[PDB]
């Protein structure tokens, strides 16, 4: 029966559980930067991929000198003298064989028929097996 | 006289969709620059400026080595002093002539002499067949 106490101007009806808003924004550029983001996709391919993959290309001319520098290393010692002695021929196991062929080069020698009668025993006779 | 009137109709909407409106150049380039001094500033990066700055980073762990093997060479000589006869004769092609002309200044040389009966193979020439 008693139901408002004042004389309106027009029929309205205000919110009551949801609010219209009745005063346009101003910040509206912020909506359309980030919706054109959504379906505008820019991230792809594996960036953490090809990063450490770098690590071998690096590695590569890097240890290229290191490599050289071990040779260096030891170069000092590898001209020095400490075992594996080489002063006699006898030692020389191609000596052997080859004094066979030998017998032409220098064509002159002493007892070269009879010095023959050493190495044919090297050779060794087989039969079968 | 005048009847212009600004709301007659009891039922109005907001336009969900509006009409495309084409004409001269608008230009979103001068624009596009315009928008971001607005609120925020200029600004600058320059992350690209650390790729050649790691450059550096990289360049001394290497370094380190390679300046070690500059001496490592030079250790050569200094453990291994006094070297008054030389060796590599067939490698350096200016030696094996010298050692020819090098006969007269010596004058007096052992081991020479018998070594002279080879390189006598490039004075004189062999025709065979």
């Amino acid at each position: 029966m008693f139901r408002q106490c004042a004389k309106r101007y027009a029929s309205s009806l205000p919110p009551n559980a949801l609010k219209p808003a009745f005063g346009p924004p101003d910040k509206v550029a912020a909506q359309k930067f980030k919706e054109s983001l959504m379906a505008t996709e820019k991230h792809a391919k594996d960036t953490s991929n090809m990063w450490v993959k770098i690590s071998v290309w690096v590695a590569l001319p890097a240890i290229a000198l290191t490599a050289v520098n071990t040779y260096f290393v030891e170069k000092e010692h590898a001209e020095h003298r400490e075992h594996l002695k080489h002063v006699p021929d006898s030692e020389w196991p191609r000596d052997y064989e080859f004094m066979n062929i030998r017998s032409k080069p220098f064509f002159w020698g002493d007892g070269d028929k009879t010095l023959f009668w050493n190495p044919v025993v090297n050779r060794h006779i087989e039969h079968d097996d």
